[PDB]
């Protein structure tokens, strides 16, 4: 089982996993038996904010951070598409993605959208594991997560 396997379930598709900078562990973008996806569960429970994407994923090894100020809080970051072009930019909801800051010089502020929606990352950032790949993994519940998380913070 590879180093980048989800610390909850063991899914190891490079496109599906997300690295957590603070706790140095990988978590997938699938929801399993839980109501949120695994990284989001972790980021909420462990009280974490910063992540990195896999070398082999859609965006290569990228630390997700605000283009303007370098703030890395994933709960605040969102993306703005470029018009007639696919060279997206990542910015803080505030103040970096405001019409005060952007002034419509290079980016259209009204076009901002959170990186995390529906308690998980957008599929083009981190792909969602398939139906059968989620079945092959460890069928963990929300209560085992909470205990595993606590068993970790012991160390
Ligand atoms: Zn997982
Ligand atoms: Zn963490
Ligand atoms: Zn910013």
């Amino acid at each position: 089982l590879p180093i980048h396997a989800c610390s909850y379930c063991g899914i190891h598709d490079p496109a599906c996993v997300v690295y957590c900078n603070t706790s140095k562990k990988w978590f997938c973008n699938g929801r399993g038996n839980t109501s949120g996806s695994h990284i989001v569960n972790h980021l909420v429970r462990a009280k974490c904010k910063e992540v990195t994407l896999h070398k082999d994923g859609p965006l290569g090894e990228t630390v997700l951070e605000c283009y303007n100020c370098g703030c890395r809080n994933v709960f605040l970051l969102g993306f703005i598409p470029a018009k007639a072009d696919s060279v997206v930019v990542l910015l803080c909801r505030q103040p970096c993605a405001s019409q005060s800051s952007l002034k419509d010089i290079n980016w259209d502020s009204s076009q901002w959208q959170p990186l995390i929606q529906d308690r998980c990352f957008l599929s083009w950032l981190v792909k969602i594991p398939s139906e059968q790949e989620q079945l092959r993994a460890r069928q963990i519940t929300a209560q085992q997560i909470n205990k595993l998380e606590e068993l970790w913070k012991e160390n």
